[PDB]
């Protein structure tokens, strides 16, 4: 049910037409739909502790993810739920309890002023690349939608660079 | 139960420092909240059409609104629904008949492809200022919040003037 993880991503925004040759390039065809559930104080409290909260609904799971700082990357901290627990959280805005709530309150976070706030469908895809993770994103939200590419990697140095590299490659500029 | 109107929107980002200031200004201390739900094809349709539709939950109220263009500014379409109507159209993804669907229609929006695609809550006070509505809203997004200032008006030249004039009077720089 419960996973960390220490993840270390870059990312960069595309413009569509780029998007579009870069998917053709990689021969990028499925796409896989998922939904994030956010949730935040009326004083931005995840924000400004550089930090997000939120709820993945992917196929038929729930998982309620914290992200927060970590000295390379980010610590992320999973916790599968029911859809019930899911729903609960999102009317209800009571945190269940577990490893989540456990960081938050490490982190400070006034739990009890967490509210919902809003949601957004993300059209993801993945492939193997360079021995890191390259991630085509397309989401939409409130009034535009987002192209990025992203890479997961394992060496910060080495990543950015085959990153960076990659990039160039496909003449897309750094944002 | 349902209205059309032609709306001019002036839009200006604002620090929170600048926020609070304009807000002290104006007298304006309730805040209300509203929620957002907005629908798109996974084509941008509406968004290739300069248009958008959302049902914003508001008070005891839902809105199914159409944003369209108009020779200046936007057409907007509203039209109340029942909790019941909101949710269909939330979790079935088809968009209810009346007045909303109609000019959907006449846009040519693929109207079967529409999904509902989000929502964002948004935090809103509104003032009766020069020839319109000036808004406050603090919007919560997925990655982040933002403060925004709004001035909507059926004049263009005066409305765009007054605006100018207010930001510059309390040293706010235009962020588009």
């Amino acid at each position: 049910a419960m996973t960390q993880e220490i993840e270390i991503e870059f990312k960069n925004i595309v413009t569509e037409e780029e998007f579009h040759a870069l998917c053709k390039s990689f021969s990028i065809e499925v796409f896989t739909k998922q939904v994030n559930h956010y949730f935040e104080t009326p004083n931005s409290s995840l924000k400004e502790a550089g930090s997000a909260l939120r709820i993945r609904h992917k196929g038929e799971t729930y998982t309620l993810t914290l992200k927060q700082p970590a000295e390379v990357g980010l610590l992320e901290t999973h916790q599968v739920v029911t859809e019930n627990e899911a729903k609960m959280m999102m009317e209800t805005n009571v945190i269940i309890s577990g490893a989540v709530m456990n960081q938050l309150c490490k982190l400070q976070i006034p739990v009890s002023a967490l509210t919902y706030m809003g949601s957004l469908t993300t059209e993801r895809a993945e492939t193997l690349f360079e021995g890191g993770t390259l991630v085509f994103d397309h989401s939409f939200y409130y009034n535009h939608d987002d192209y990025e590419i992203e890479f997961e990697v394992q060496d910060e140095e080495t990543g950015k660079a085959a990153f960076i590299h990659l990039l160039k490659q496909h003449n897309i500029p750094i944002r």
